[PDB]
Formats: C-alpha cells, sequence, structure tokens
C-alpha cells in the first residue's frame, strides 16, 4: 500500500496549536518549516511526479482582532491553487522513497507572476496537499493525500509574534 507520512510533525504541530502563518510577497517567500514527506510503497522501478497545491481550507477572508484570528462573514467560492511541481519530477519510484520528498523550493506569492510561484489570496486559510502522479507507464494514476497538520493563514506580514518567535527558534 502506498503510504503518505509527514516528516517533522512534532513541529508542524507547535506551529499549528498558535495558528500557523506563512509569509506571501510579490516576489514569493519559501515556506518554513518547509513540507518534507515520507513516502513508502511506490514501485522503485516506476516512474512518478510530485505536485504540490494549497486547498482554501474555508471560503472566509480571516483577520487578526485583539490577538486572536477570526473569520469575516462575507464567504467567495475560493478558486482552486496552482499546481507546483517537485524539481526532481520526473522521477524513479526508488528516488522518491530514499529520502524525505522536501519542497524547499516552492515560494508562495500573491501576485500572478512569470512562473513557479504559488499565488494564494492573502488572509485566506489554506491546507497543503500532495499529489503523487504515476507517469510515462501504460496506466496514469493519481494518489492525493493533505496534511491537516501543515495549515496556515497567507499573510504579507506576521500578525501573531508567537509564531514570529517559533520561525526564528527553529530556522
Ligand atoms: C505528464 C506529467 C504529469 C505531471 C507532472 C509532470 C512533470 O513532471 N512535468 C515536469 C516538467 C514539465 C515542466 N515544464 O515543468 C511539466 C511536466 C508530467
Amino acid at each position: 500500500e502506498l503510504r503518505v507520512g509527514l516528516e517533522e510533525s512534532e513541529l508542524w504541530l507547535r506551529f499549528k496549536e498558535l495558528t500557523n502563518e506563512m509569509i506571501v510577497t510579490k516576489n514569493g517567500r519559501r515556506m518554513f518549516p518547509v513540507l518534507k514527506v515520507n513516502v513508502s510503497g511506490l514501485d522503485p522501478n516506476a516512474m512518478y511526479s510530485f505536485l504540490l497545491d494549497f486547498v482554501a481550507a474555508d471560503n472566509h477572508r480571516w483577520k487578526y482582532v485583539n490577538g486572536e484570528w477570526v473569520p469575516g462573514g462575507k464567504p467567495e467560492p475560493q478558486a482552486p491553487s496552482c499546481v507546483y511541481i517537485h524539481p526532481d519530477s520526473p522521477n524513479f519510484g526508488a528516488h522518491w522513497m530514499k529520502a524525505p520528498v522536501s519542497f524547499s523550493k516552492v515560494k508562495l506569492t500573491n501576485k500572478l507572476n512569470g512562473g513557479g510561484q504559488i499565488m494564494l489570496n492573502s488572509l485566506h486559510k489554506y491546507e497543503p496537499r500532495i499529489h503523487i502522479v504515476r507517469v510515462g507507464g501504460p496506466q496514469r494514476m493519481i494518489t492525493s493525500h493533505c496534511f491537516p497538520e501543515t495549515q496556515f493563514i497567507a499573510v504579507t506580514a506576521y500578525q501573531n509574534e508567537e509564531i514570529t518567535a517559533l520561525k526564528i527558534k527553529y530556522n
């Protein structure tokens, strides 16, 4: 069975219990913590591409009001985010299973941009999601996995200084 696990869940859970935040910029900012995924049960010899996207966890705008994140009352449907291809793609099962698949080079932006960068809506809450796509093979196959532990609100600057401190402590 294809097994997908989150590396350093311990640390992600510290961020999550405070409400995690990720900076977005016009040029695009890398993520801390980095999404690192443990994958077992691939065909070592089959060919796969690893895809990352961000699901809008709800349809609301969030604001930091008197030291607390609170959703707006005016939901709007959230268009699905663009997909980031792990730059090791495509590659053999063996490659993907020999070390955690680490999305260290994805950049989160607030502006439609050249390419690579993933545009998110500021003050929306996001749930990272991967797709493992069997490529080249006779039968195309996709397996998808969500990472609740890695939810965050996209921000142009940190609101909760407890997050600022955790980010610095662990970077
Ligand atoms: C058919 C399929 C499905 C999913 C992912 C891929 C893939 O790994 N790339 C990377 C290289 C290319 C690019 N320009 O980034 C796009 C296709 C291919």
